[PDB]
């Protein structure tokens, strides 16, 4: 039914026909920035004097962030850049996909650095790929509508990188590392405001999921992320306790339902006041 | 015959194979810009300073600028992006689309800058789509090979925008109008960017075609515009002279030619010193 979709449906640039939008637009471009400001001089210093465990964690992290922004990436391009037949809302996913590739470089830049010999680089992974069923499917499927499809990565942008972001920023404090927190601190909010706008997607779409399919991706996608930071890579490894983690999630996951506009499922406050 | 194009067969992101590719994504990267850095506010007094006939020449051609972007910009989105199967060449793409965005925008701070009725607005134009056939075409077209169609868009963004760009950069020496003449500045580089990038895939394409396909699209794409600036918008209007232009356009389609690696067709020098 997508003839009644102002989203979708084709139509015949500056009468602007939606504001928001085009706000968002020119609040990603304002915020633009490219690998090169990121200094990773000051690094390795820092790096040395990690523990090993602090390591085999920083070097993980960085990994799922390779295996994660080219699947978010792959989405934009062969689906949601086509469908979506509004300007306002083209020009914000062609700015993205443009940062979403900085952000590939950026987690490059820094595993080049961190890691000196490429048979180490190859790990890629059955300890990351447990969300290609549930994310790689949502590219894959034809059945999958616009609706369920937009949750879906709103979930991923913010669900899935959400307890590796809170790592880094609990790093920080403990202390810097300013390649690693720079980066952070800008792919996180980076990573906001295309959360934010897949949320405000869903607010502009006439036929959306039942509350229940959207609680449905929502669970399971907290759930997969719960079981890569408190077993496949628990975040024990850097000294921070896993049921907070598990609890920061649900938070996130809440902060999501609220804005997509409905009730929160999980109830628990934010553990880590850093964030 | 694509599973013998490196370009365009499917492949298995910092280990770099295309250094050229690369190194013209972080060029067009470093060029980066936005419509609000062209301070707009100091050209209504030198736009009210003009003639009658210098504003319903440039007013027209920033609308045939407005009619331009859009169709390049639908070409890489719907076509080139999705075909192009390896990781540099998509960077650049997906850099080159949030600039035709940008550019797109410019045109149009412009266009209501230096037009307040909105009743003026709407031309819109049978003046300007001469181009639709021969263009719009090659993106509608099934049969059209990727090195036809590569050729196709090296020819819209170096021959066919090429005089509406020395138009301005004439006015601007006779005098100023910094948003008209800053805009296009930055723009003509971008278009040139673009347009050496199309020919950076065509070397990298195996199979391409015949000399006499290459030609003839060259040919004909500068046969149209010469059409449109000497008949159907003379840049007469301005005070330039037609043959100095048509020779220009030549100059502008053999540089094309010498750098796509074939031989010159017009043999014509430059005319105009200050391009
Ligand atoms: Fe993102
Ligand atoms: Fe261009």
């Amino acid at each position: 039914g997508v003839e009644d979709e102002p989203l979708l449906r084709e139509n015949p640039i500056f009468p602007i026909e939606y504001h928001d939008i085009w706000q968002m637009y020119k609040k990603a471009e304002a915020s633009f920035w490219t690998a090169e400001e990121v200094d990773l001089s000051k690094d390795i210093q820092h790096w040395e004097s990690l523990k090993p465990e602090e390591r085999y964690f920083i070097s993980h992290v960085l990994a799922f962030f390779a295996a994660s922004d080219g699947i978010v990436n792959e989405n934009l391009v062969e689906r949601f850049s086509q469908e979506v037949q509004i300007t306002e809302a083209r020009c914000f996913y062609g700015f993205q996909i443009a940062m979403e590739n900085i952000h590939s470089e950026m987690y490059s830049l820094l595993i080049d650095t961190y890691i000196k010999d490429p048979k180490e680089r190859e790990f890629l992974m059955p300890c990351v790929k447990k969300k290609a069923d549930w994310a790689l499917r949502w590219i894959g499927d034809k059945e999958a509508t616009y609706g369920e499809r937009v949750v879906a990565f709103a979930a991923v942008e913010g669900i899935f990188f959400s307890g590796s972001f809170a790592s880094i920023f609990w790093l920080k404090k403990r202390g810097p590392m300013p390649g690693l927190t720079f980066s952070n601190e800008l792919i996180s909010r980076d990573e906001g405001l295309h959360c934010d706008f897949a949320c405000l997607m869903f607010k502009h779409l006439v036929h959306k999921p039942s509350e229940e399919r959207v609680r449905e991706i929502i669970i399971n996608a907290v759930r997969i992320e719960q079981e890569f930071l408190t077993e496949a890579l628990p975040v024990k490894l850097i000294g921070m306790n896993c049921t907070l983690m598990k609890q920061y999630i649900e938070f996130v996951a809440d902060r999501l339902m609220l804005e997509l506009g409905f009730s929160k499922v999980f109830r628990v406050e934010n553990p880590f006041d850093f964030m």
